[PDB]
Order: C-alpha cells, then sequence, then structure tokens
C-alpha cells in the first residue's frame, strides 16, 4: 500500500515495485546544464479536448490523488503516433508548505502539477496495457504556481468535497480541458522518462510546458485540505497530502527545448 | 553492493539497509522556510586538526568516495559529548553537470560537498560501532564552488592519481584540516539527520558552514575525473562520478541557524 510517508515512502518502492530503482525515472530537475534546444519540437496540438458541458466525467479519488477519467476521442496530434487521453490528476505539497510539483525548475518546485495521461491508441487497446510496452505513454505536465483564482480548475476543486475518501466517485460535468494549459504552448520540455508513481515504468513520453498556471491559495488550499488516502471508514484516516515524488538523477539524459531562450 | 547508478542505485538501498527507507534521512535542501536562529549554536572549536607533518594519513578509493582516515586525538569541542575524527571524503557532479553537493541551499547545488565524520567518543570506541547508536555521529559539511585554486585542498587532490581504482591507497602527511574549513565558521546551519550514504542510520548531528569554500576549475575537473568506482582490472570500468544523494523530503521540521543576518 505504497505512500508517500512512512515505511511504505518512495525510497521503499524499489522493494515492491522494481521499476522504481531502474533507469529513466521521473520527475526530474530543469536546469540548464542539461538543457538543449531542438527545433524539431514542433507544436502539439490538441484535439477533442474541449468535452462537452452536457456530458459529464468521472472523477474519483484513487486513495493517491485525484483523477478526471477523460474519454479516448480527446488526442494529441502531433507526436509519431496518435496519443489518446485517458484520465488527468494532481499532485501538491500540504498547507503550509504550498510547494509540491513534481518537475523542479532550476532547483525550485512549484505550488503542483497537473499531469494529463494519454497512451498510444495507434498500438494499444487502453493505457493499462500501454503502460508496461515502449513507446506507451505520453503525458503533459502543468506547472501550477500560486497566483490569481483560476475558474477553469475550479470546474475541478469544486467537487473536491464529494471525492474525499478512497475509492469515492462524483460526476464533472465536461469543460474545455485546454483551459488548464498555459500561455505558449508551443514552448515545452520533452524528455524520456517514467511514471512518478508505482509501478514506476519507464515508458513515459513527458512533455512539460515552460510557462506555469496560477490556480490561488485558497484553492491550492482546498487541494490540500479536502482529500484522505484512506475510505471512509479507515480508523487510521491519511490525509492526502505531499503526493510528489522527489527528483531524480538523470542517468546521462538531455531535457530538449521547443525554445532556445 | 551499493552504488549511485543502476539497479543498486540509491532508491533500492533501503532493500539491504532499511534505515535508507527509515526517518531523519539526509541530506535536505536548506531553505529559508525552514531556518530559525537558535542563539543556543555557539562556535565548534577545532582541537588537535593540526596534523603532525611527521605522521602520514591513508588516503583511500573505496568504490564511493576517495576517503583520508584521521586520528581520534582530533575532535570537536563545544557539542556536549567529544566527537573524535575519523574521515574525510567528498561528494561531486560530472564535468557535463558539474553541481554534485549533497545539501542544496535555497533549491541549488554547489559544486560538490567534503564531510569530515567523528564519533561520539565519550560514549563510543569506535565510529562503526557509534555509528547506530543515540548521539553517535557528528558531522562538519562544507560546502565548495568553483574560484580560485586552494592550496590546502590541493594536499589531497595531489594524490588522486595514486588512488584511481577502487581498493588503492596512498599516504598523505600530515597538514592542518582547518585548512579546509570555510571563513566565519560560526555560522552554520545544524540537525539531526542521517548518514548519507548505506547503512543511513539516523545517528548524525550535523553542521553545514554557511560559506563555501573556492577550489579552482582544474581541482574540481580533477576530483571528477580522477577516480573510479571499479578495481584496476574490471574489464568494465565505471567513472566514480555524481556520488552524492538526491535530496529527502524534511517535513514539519526545522533547521537551525546560528546566525540570523
Ligand atoms: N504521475 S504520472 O503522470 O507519471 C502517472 C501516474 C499513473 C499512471 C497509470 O498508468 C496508472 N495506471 C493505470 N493502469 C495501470 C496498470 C498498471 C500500473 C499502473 C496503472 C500513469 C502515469 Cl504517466
Ligand atoms: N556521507 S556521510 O558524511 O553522511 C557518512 C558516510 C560514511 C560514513 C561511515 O561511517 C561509513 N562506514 C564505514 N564503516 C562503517 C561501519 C558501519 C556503518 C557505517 C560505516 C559515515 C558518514 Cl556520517
Ligand atoms: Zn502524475
Ligand atoms: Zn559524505
Amino acid at each position: 500500500k505504497w505512500t508517500y510517508f512512512g515505511p511504505d515512502g518512495e525510497n521503499s518502492w524499489s522493494k515492491k515495485y522494481p521499476s522504481c530503482g531502474g533507469l529513466l525515472q521521473s520527475p526530474i530537475d530543469l536546469h540548464s546544464d542539461i538543457l538543449q534546444y531542438d527545433a524539431s519540437l514542433t507544436p502539439l496540438e490538441f484535439q477533442g479536448y474541449n468535452l462537452s458541458a452536457n456530458k459529464q466525467f468521472l472523477l474519483t479519488n484513487n486513495g493517491h490523488s485525484v483523477k478526471l477519467n477523460l474519454p479516448s476521442d480527446m488526442h494529441i496530434q502531433g507526436l509519431q503516433s496518435r496519443y489518446s487521453a485517458t484520465q488527468l490528476h494532481l499532485h501538491w505539497g500540504n498547507p503550509n508548505d504550498p510547494h509540491g510539483s513534481e518537475h523542479t525548475v532550476s532547483g525550485q518546485h512549484f505550488a503542483a502539477e497537473l499531469h494529463i495521461v494519454h497512451y498510444n491508441s495507434d498500438l494499444y487497446p487502453d493505457a493499462s496495457t500501454a503502460s508496461n510496452k515502449s513507446e506507451g505513454l505520453a503525458v503533459l505536465a502543468v506547472l501550477i504556481e500560486m497566483g490569481s483564482f483560476n475558474p477553469s480548475y475550479d470546474k475541478i476543486f469544486s467537487h473536491l468535497q464529494h471525492v474525499k475518501y478512497k475509492g469515492q466517485e462524483a460526476f464533472v460535468p465536461g469543460f474545455n480541458i485546454e483551459e488548464l494549459l498555459p500561455e505558449r504552448t508551443a514552448e515545452y520540455y520533452r524528455y524520456r522518462g517514467s511514471l512518478t508513481t508505482p509501478p514506476c515504468n519507464p515508458t513515459v513520453l513527458w512533455t512539460v510546458f515552460r510557462n506555469p498556471v496560477q490556480i490561488s491559495q485558497e484553492q491550492l488550499l482546498a487541494l490540500e485540505t479536502a482529500l484522505y488516502c484512506t475510505h471512509m471508514d479507515d480508523p487510521s484516516p491519511r490525509e492526502m497530502i505531499n503526493n510528489f515524488r522527489q527528483v531524480q538523477k538523470f542517468d546521462e539524459r538531455l531535457v530538449y527545448t521547443s525554445f532556445s531562450q
């Protein structure tokens, strides 16, 4: 029952999940020495991201994050296969230290991080099959800073008190997922890595957008206080806080940038 | 046996050394939100650091770092118990990413880091015995950055070519080890933590000096390029680079500082 704190926390995940001790792990610190501009990193296009407000999508507390399931007609155009959406979720810190992004930039954490997970739908039938397989996943990561209130993220956060405990599910009306992405999505970091959670398979094509988005302190506080890793009837409740992995050694990788400066 | 890369790297240390997945792990990021001035933190005194130039001290390559053996009449005064020296060694990065300290400051790595390991000789007979015991160890950590040539560090670095491979040893004539300390040693960070290498026991009283020292670009390159992890006859040599642990989570804790300004 892996966690982010205590005996089953991240320095122990390799005991049960060997790839968490293997190569090509994520997240990483994005810093100058390992950045290289690559002019072939052309813009992604986000197709079928504007989900209908009259449809509804399943939000679930899985005991580790809060996730929204996404429809497979939603895809990224621009990679060398079509990657179709499967879910998005978040990582965050806690009310007294709102600095829980997974990737860091020049050694600094952002307040939180959004991951929109896609799998190679040209090659694989679903994300679970793709996950332990080559070229299987592609994640878009958005760095989140404390700033202005964000009505688009609130389309997710306004439901947190209904998915407070592990296993709980709620429905979120459709909205335009692209509203969760930052300015100038053409500027991104790209690298080969891994799932940042067990089983940590090294099967992810990472795209981290260069620019962060902002959500407010009160939105972060709701995210950091609403949720539990445990079931509603658990007599040992555990708050869902600080659910980010530490950054990983590079293992000789570079990170390629679509921006030269 | 443990390494900083491949499947025996830091994420897997806790399989054979369970304290590497336990409490109070080091190193950590030293940042402003978690610092607190403590007037109780008076200056340490370094006694017996002026090593007889008529004695010789064993330099080894142990496959993890370069280590100089120190005599037990060398000690720190100022802690409640006397802590006697046992050895010093270093941690560093690589020429493509020359930022291999263990501790970080405000998210930033220094180029390298020196540890002068001591043990509580008032309570215990030797460092190995002290290492898994209460109040067992005390380490002085000096952060290193690139700048001026440093003749005192060259009293060690000039012997590196003699300890290129694992198991090799050189004798270093006594010199004043206090020459390796930075300016204004009254200015430091103090916290309770652990060894940064296996077995990672949570038994170290850390003192990280506020101010770094300088070594030249050529000294830093020599430290990064002179050594191998492997024995001389190993048909698959491994360079000794990147021999630092990633920073650990440190939550709901303070680092105390002897300085406020
Ligand atoms: N945080 S992260 O974005 O790196 C991430 C987090 C979870 C998953 C999953 O694919 C979760 N998951 C979904 N189906 C799975 C089957 C086996 C193992 C894990 C599985 C993928 C990713 Cl890419
Ligand atoms: N990097 S570090 O300064 O945290 C450190 C690195 C190594 C050691 C040792 O004492 C290594 N060591 C050497 N012999 C040992 C016997 C038992 C346990 C540890 C032993 C101690 C320390 Cl404190
Ligand atoms: Zn994630
Ligand atoms: Zn050390």
